[PDB]
C-alpha cells in the first residue's frame, strides 16, 4: 500500500551496476533465513506478485559458519548450474542446522546424491569453470553491496528491504507486505 | 609450546580470584552464541571432558539487546533459580534468532509456560530477591573479567579460550579442540 523510504527499505548511496532485478543473499548457517524459507516462503510469495519480465536471483554468501560456509557457497553454485536448487535447498537447511548431518564438505555432496543426482556428474561440476564463475559472482556481488548481514533482498541493485520497519504483528500480513514493497520498488 | 598464550588461550592481565573453574557468557541476540549452543554444542562437548568435581557455569550478558537484553538475563536467573535451563535455552535462542517473535517480558514469559513452568510459580521467581541476587552475580562476574563481547569461556579464572586459532573447515574437530585446551587449563 503505502512505502516509505528508510522505512520499509532503504537506499543505496553507490547504486550498483548490472545487479540482478531481484536479489536476495542467504546463508545455509543463517537461523532466520532457514524460517523465511521453510515457513514464511518469503522468496514464493514475491515471485507470485513479480510483474512479467522480472527474475529473482538467490545468493549464498561465504560469512557463516567459517571454513564451511566457503564450501556451501561452492555447493550452492553447484544447486544452480545443475538445477537442483528446489531439491536440495530444505535438505542443506535441515542437514547443517536440524539434524546436523552436515559437518564438513563430503556431507554436502552426500545431500546431492540423496536427490538422484549421480556422484560423477556432482564432481565434474564441483570442478568446472561455470562453477568457479558462479563462486566469484557470489562473492562480488555481497562485496559490492558491502553486505554484512543475512537474509537481505535488494531491487535493482538500488533499494535494500527493511523488515525491520514492517508490520509483524500478523504474520500473513507481513508477508504479503514483504512481497508487495518488492513489487512497488521493481516498478521503480 | 603445543599450546600457546596468544594462540589457543590468553592470559589475563588480573586473574580473578574464587571465580568459576569454567565460566562461559553468552547473550541470546549473539549470533556466534546460537552457533555455539544450537549447532556446535560447545558447552555439552566441553561438560564432556572435563575432570571430576570441575564445575561449568553459564551466564547471560546485558550490553546486547538493550532492553530486552536485561530481561533476557533476568529471565535466565529465573531459569537458573528453577534448574529449567535446558528447557528454554532453545526456544529462547530461537524466539529471538530464528522465529523473532520475543519482543517484550510477556514473550520471554510464554516461552517458559509453554515450556511447562506454571504462571504462578514464573511471576514468584521473576519478583524474587533470590533472582535479584543471581541477576547481580552474573554482573559481578562480567565485571571482575571486563567482558567487552561474547561468546566468552574463562577457565580457572586466568585463561580466556581464543576460538580464532582454531581450524573451522571441520566443526567436529574445532569442537574437540576447543574441548581439549578447556581440559588442558583446566589442569594446568
Amino acid at each position: 500500500a503505502q512505502y516509505e523510504d528508510g522505512k520499509q527499505y532503504t537506499t543505496l548511496e553507490k547504486p550498483v551496476a548490472g545487479a540482478p532485478q531481484v536479489l536476495e543473499f542467504f546463508s545455509f548457517f543463517c537461523p532466520h533465513c532457514y524460517q523465511f524459507e521453510e515457513v514464511l516462503h518469503i522468496s514464493d510469495n514475491v515471485k507470485k506478485k513479480l510483474p512479467e519480465g522480472v527474475k529473482m536471483t538467490k545468493y549464498h554468501v561465504n560469512f557463516m559458519g567459517g571454513d564451511l560456509g566457503k564450501d556451501l557457497t561452492q555447493a550452492w553454485a553447484v544447486a544452480m548450474a545443475l538445477g537442483v536448487e528446489d531439491k536440495v535447498t530444505v535438505p542443506l537447511f535441515e542437514g547443517v542446522q536440524k539434524t546436523q548431518t552436515i559437518r564438513s564438505a563430503s556431507d554436502i555432496r552426500d545431500v546431492f546424491i540423496n536427490a538422484g543426482i549421480k556422484g560423477e556428474e556432482y564432481d565434474a561440476a564441483w570442478n568446472s569453470f561455470v562453477v568457479k564463475s558462479l563462486v566469484a559472482q557470489q562473492e562480488k556481488a555481497a562485496a559490492d553491496v558491502q553486505l554484512r548481514g543475512v537474509p537481505a533482498m535488494f531491487v535493482n541493485g538500488k533499494y535494500q528491504l527493511n523488515p525491520q520497519g514492517m508490520d509483524t504483528s500478523n504474520m500473513d500480513v507481513f508477508v504479503q507486505q514483504y512481497a508487495d514493497t518488492v513489487k512497488y520498488l521493481s516498478e521503480k
